[PDB]
């Protein structure tokens, strides 16, 4: 094939155009996003029972609704929440490849048919399913700046003249909002009101009526009369508009004619629909609103178009507001990329600079300048055609590749000019010898190095989607490189073809190492020990290594989780959240650009005694020091504030895969498998928790990741006494619940907007135990009737978070590894240790290990496959039932300087390493089959020496390694190996190719004709 | 698909079903006619009747094979229990009483109330403590049911 | 319902909600004078209807319990939709043995 | 479909009351298991032959 | 404040129109590279394409 093409030259052209206008025309389509979609599809069913508790939203909604989640296809499991703050949450997961939208469907259908047994206010309020992807483009904010609005108002503005404006916008593929959007309060008042003999029934029965909206006719239309000449519309009843609307309906009317109006019993304010989340931009009221991405749409584009929609409603922005940007991934995902591009165009500049100072020849260092910048432009083609998209994996994805689409055009234009030299042809004629000698030998590299990269497109679930990321990008670099290793770099040799400083030091430094490799190989059983104790020293020095997955790297923000004790309310957790926001605008206002603080959302579920923080910071370039970094600010943070009261208040950076699995840990689900009660189930929690600690052994922090039982005010509606009492059973529920729970009466129209009306009991009138006092409800005597009367209240312990795995009541528990041991390992104690529980006790692992535990570690299964089809490849490239084991003998090599950055640098056996470790082992075994190749060749056809061989082309061999292989480092070492800007990753790759490519060339010079000479001598020897 | 499909037209019908039917729960479902499989479920012990023994079941065993992928339908080989009312209609009609007086007393009585917080939202000056109040609860046990106030 | 009073009522929420559907070209909606609705959602030429509708259908059910209980009542129809018939085929009577 | 079943039934015996114990009347699945493998057999040992 | 926009056949009709410059050029560009292989001479196709 090159033979025949190195004549047709421009044809070659063709295609590498081709090749580079398709590859461009497709960096013109690709999605682009920090991460691609790499956890199990999961759909959130959730809704809300206002002012129910954990219990009653159990028994009365999740129960129910999960009763029903059958005949639902690829259902990976089922875990729900139902907490005091009247909310359920159900979440299904799915398996790894379930197409979204039929998830989402069927289990909204299946939904949709339970709706007729769940109690009519939760129907109301509506529950709703989606597909759940924690993955957040950004969080805009829109804060007052001079103190005209509340959170309310910002809210209903952002919900009112914006939302949809962003939510119609390129890309964009949904928008949440962070506050409410006006409703009708209609606050009553038991005392403006037990006089009047009125109860919030009567309030509630009257606000439907005079709030309602008729259907009346037309005028004909329908059959009308002979001939009739006028038809129109009549326009009944419709709709209150006002507050004051509102506060005019008619509640009573008494003899003497007494006009009592809703105004007279109530406030009729204007406010927010939800009241128990307080968030507030560094101090002052604030009310964003989070967009998602897309499906194929640039995060920066659609990030870029945001900006600009943001910009057109800004002169129209009334009063002094202001939009804010706490959370953009973008500023991070662009560097990312303008590095990376960098780093390939940098590579670039050396493959060039090696090139000189070994070729001199100007036109000989101008082809490789060709070569790689089209495999490059061109796999982009092959990645767009794929679904693939550009972004922070499948970036790294061909650095971590650069050096082996390099190494493919270095090694074909040397021949050219190892051959062209010595005894030397004309470049025409030269090109045709060089492309014989590699011809075959590089397809057959190209199988070698399909496998060591395929296997490991078909991992696990989570991690494994990132693996196929690392796999596929690599194999099309590769196999696309050696494509034009055959096609268009030897057409390029010739009609190209026909160095101060360095000359004659290689003239006879190729002799000294010459030497050195024949010299002492008389006694040859030499080496072969030494490499026993390199190949277990690496064996020692993988065990010892930490596993792991990302580089948690510093991104644009952080975030300080604050926790107040049991009963803590809003208020007292907002003064908490106060010092949080001071502390970072005063003790580091060099960093902290803007405080986030949301008063009400906690990490393991809400309520007014939790809060979080979201601190995003200033840009990189002005945060210098490496104390001004992520790490480091936290850690100080973390310290600094634990010195509050009953406030527990910690900070954490969160980790790089965000829609993703937290730690190298577990996630360890406790569930009741008889009658047990929530009481019951409690203790033999405890107990397994108990003997957890009592092994320290297998890590701390094994904690229950919910919240223990508190104390709660149960009235108790006396039966009999309300009978004898003119006193109806709803007419006592209602009362209170509307007063002290609140209720959702029905619908009005605010300025164009449908928004809802409730009508909940003044807050003054609903504090206290003793607050009931006021509360009374009229008899069907006809008299009003006090609850003391009727009820008789005391307190009692309750769950105000409960769980459920599966159906199945449930405890979840998660904790940590061990600082010595295995994640697989504390798995397996902390089984046996259910194991001992009380009998109807289960346990199921879930989420991170669950996705442990059924995609179990193929690793060696797998990559026995791989090696079994590198020795069947290698095996056909040579003619050889046993050559093929001198170049299997080279996986070691590079292992060790790869693993022994656990010394020089302190890091772990993670992702980012182990295809870095892959790109090692394949210019390894590329050394060694060109060298295995060149010696068998040249002892194959100019049937030279057993060892004369060996020496002609270790020798002839030599210097297109001292190239590259310096290329590479000399490449690999800037800014990839001590950074501070999205680094991590960065640091991750490098390290392991760095030493380990030192230890794969700087060490393979002398091995590998080692290992050609220790085969064949053996095999047909006796 | 074709599930997709028939639901969306039935979804339209829907309201307009009785009640009860609704109550019952409409069922959609898209699998093979013949059974792929039967498991019984018995108990040597002879300590459980067919009653129990099929309730374990449903409680129990059903709602996963259920939810199970492929598993298109499930049969149930009895019934789960019930909290079961066999009126009278001697006594009934003695104390002078309509199954409806019946039904209309377990609907109040066996209840499940949201009552609020103490707490509140929108809070007041200025209040610590904060816990949720708790009303009628649905009853547990043929006992209790039993103590009703007709 | 009267015309604005269903526009803003039950369109607008229907629409608010439809952001975000693989192969969107372009949506247009009506509301009525007799109480009426018609959005409809245009796809990209090519793009795979049934998960078109599917989708539309998943964007709604997140619209549907803000709708006025009466629209609940009524349906709210998604389906796959054309504009112009294919064919009228007609009936009359020869001999007056039936009305319109 | 059936390994399904089968697994997912082992996860919850452990917790049934007294005596209570799977039996496994009427089931389709284990024939097409015995027949494929008839066939398989009849398929190696018929190489046997060859 | 007013703007305007095409829908039903004119916006099919107005994207038949914008995508034709394209249309041409990109399909050009494809035969005069088909001939700089087809008769491996950079030369023949400027005389073709003429």
């Amino acid at each position: 094939m090159p033979n025949f093409f190195i004549d047709r030259p421009i044809f070659a052209w063709v295609i590498a155009i081709i090749i580079m206008l398709a590859g461009g025309l497709a960096i013109l389509k690709l999605p682009v996003a920090q991460y691609p979609t790499i956890a199990p599809p999961a759909v959130t069913i959730s809704a809300s029972y206002p002012g129910a508790d954990a219990k009653t939203v159990q028994d009365t909604v999740t129960q129910v609704i999960e009763q029903n989640m059958n005949g639902i296809d690829n259902l990976m499991y089922m875990s729900s929440n139902s907490d005091s703050t009247g909310t359920v949450q159900i979440t299904l997961t799915f398996e790894s490849g379930t197409d979204a939208d039929i998830a989402q469907v069927q289990v909204q259908n299946k939904l949709q048919l339970a709706m007729p047994l769940l109690p009519q206010e939760v129907q109301q309020q509506g529950v709703s399913v989606e597909k759940s992807s924690s993955s957040f483009l950004m969080v805009v904010g829109v804060i007052n700046t001079d103190g005209t609005m509340t959170q309310e108002d910002i809210s209903d503005y952002v919900a009112a003249n914006m939302k949809d404006a962003i939510s119609r916008t390129s890309g964009v593929g949904d928008v949440q909002l962070f506050g409410s959007q006006y409703a009708m309060r209609i606050w009553m008042n038991p005392n403006e009101l037990n006089k009047f003999q009125l109860t919030p029934v009567d309030v509630i029965t009257a606000i439907k009526a005079q709030n309602a909206q008729v259907a009346a006719g037309q005028l004909g239309g329908t059959p009308p009369v002979k001939g009739q000449q006028l038809n129109a519309s009549i326009i009944a009843q419709t709709r209150l508009t006002s507050t004051e609307e509102f506060g005019k309906i008619l509640l009573k009317v008494n003899q003497d004619g007494s006009r009592v109006l809703l105004r007279d019993v109530a406030k009729i304010e204007l406010g927010g629909e939800n009241y128990d989340i307080i968030a507030e931009f560094n101090g002052q009221p604030a009310s964003g609103l989070g967009i998602k991405l897309a499906t194929g749409a640039n995060a920066l584009d659609t990030a870029a178009a945001i900006r600009a929609e943001l910009a057109k409603m800004e002169p129209f922005f009334p009063s002094g507001l202001k939009i804010v940007y706490p959370y953009d991934t973008t500023p991070f995902v662009k560097i990312s990329i303008h590095e990376v591009v960098k780093t390939l165009v940098e590579a670039i500049i050396l493959v060039f600079l090696v090139m000189y100072l070994f070729l001199q020849n100007f036109r000989a260092t101008l082809i490789p300048t060709i070569a790689v910048p089209v495999v490059l432009l061109g796999t982009f083609a092959v990645l767009a055609a794929f679904g693939f998209s550009i972004n922070t994996l499948t970036m790294f994805g061909m650095v971590l590749a650069i050096g082996l689409l390099v190494d493919d055009a270095i090694v074909v234009v040397e021949n050219v000019e190892r051959v062209m030299a010595e005894e030397g042809l004309p470049p025409k004629e030269a090109t045709r010898k060089s492309m014989g000698q590699i011809q075959g030998a590089l397809v057959g590299i190209a199988m070698v190095l399909s496998a060591v990269f395929v296997p490991m497109a078909f991992f696990g679930g989570s991690t494994g989607a990132i693996y196929r990321q690392f796999s596929i990008t690599i194999v099309s670099a590769m196999a696309l490189s050696v494509l034009v290793a055959l096609i268009l770099t030897p057409a390029l040799c010739a009609t190209m073809l026909k160095f101060g400083w360095f000359n004659r030091m290689f003239e006879k430094s190729t002799h000294h190492y010459t030497d050195s490799v024949g010299g002492i190989l008389r006694s040859t059983g030499r080496y072969l020990v030494l490499y026993l104790i390199i190949v277990v020293g690496m064996a020692y020095l993988f065990v010892r290594l930490p596993s792991s997955f990302l580089p948690d790297e510093d991104q644009g923000v952080f975030m300080t989780m604050v926790q107040l004790p049991a009963g803590a309310t809003q208020e007292r957790t907002q003064k908490v959240l106060n010092e949080v926001t001071h502390y970072y605008l005063t003790k580091e206002k060099n960093n902290v650009e803007s405080v986030f603080a949301v008063n009400g959302f906690g990490f393991a579920g809400r309520g007014q005694n939790t809060g979080i923080a979201f601190v995003s910071l200033k840009d990189w370039a002005d945060r210098p020091g490496e104390e001004n970094k992520v790490e480091a600010i936290t850690m100080r943070a973390t310290r600094a504030f634990s010195q509050i009261k009953d406030a527990m208040v910690f900070a954490f950076n969160l980790p790089a895969i965000v829609e993703l699995g937290t730690a190298t840990g577990f996630d360890f689900e406790l569930i009741d498998q008889a009658g047990l009660g929530h009481e019951k189930l409690t203790q033999a929690r405890n107990q397994l928790l108990a003997e957890a600690a009592k092994h320290p052994d297998m890590l701390t922090s094994v904690r229950p990741n919910g919240l223990e039982d508190t104390p709660q005010f149960k009235i108790d509606i006396d039966q009999e006494k309300a009978q004898a009492l003119g006193v109806s059973i709803n007419d006592i529920n209602t009362t209170l619940g509307a007063a002290w729970g609140g209720s959702y009466v029905n619908d009005f129209i605010d300025r164009g907007r449908v928004k809802k009306v409730y009508v909940m009991s003044e807050a003054k009138y609903r504090m206290l135990p003793d607050d009931i006092g006021d509360w009374y409800v009229r008899a069907a005597d006809g008299q009003m009737v006090p609850f003391s009367a009727f009820s008789s209240s005391r307190w009692e312990y309750g769950s105000p978070r409960l769980e459920r795995y599966n159906g199945l009541p449930s405890m979840e528990i998660l904790g940590q590894a061990a600082p010595g041991k295995s994640t697989g390992e504390a798995m397996e104690l902390m089984e046996q240790l259910a194991s001992k529980l009380p009998t109807g006790v289960g346990y199921d692992w879930t989420g991170m290990s669950y996705q442990e535990r059924l995609s179990g570690n193929q690793a060696p299964s797998l990559y026995a496959i791989s090696l079994i089809v590198v020795f069947l490849c290698l095996a056909a490239l040579y003619e050889s039932w046993s050559i093929p084991f001198s170049v299997m003998l080279v996986v070691p090599l590079g292992v060790i300087g790869a693993l022994l950055a656990a010394t020089f640098r302190g890091l772990t056996n993670d992702v980012y390493f182990q295809v870095g470790l892959l790109t090692t082992i394949g210019l390894s075994a590329k050394n060694a089959i060109l060298i295995v190749e060149f010696a068998k060749d040249l002892m194959d056809k100019e049937g030279k020496g057993l060892i004369e061989a060996t020496l002609d082309a270790v020798r002839m061999r030599l210097r297109p390694i001292l190239m590259t292989s310096l290329a590479f480092i000399l490449g690999v070492m800037p800014l990839v190996i001590s950074t501070g800007a999205g680094s991590g990753a960065q640091n991750a790759v490098g390290t392991g190719v760095m030493g380990g490519m030192v230890t794969a060339t700087v060490l393979a010079i002398f091995f590998v004709p080692v290992f050609f000479v220790v085969v064949r001598r053996r095999f047909s020897r006796k």
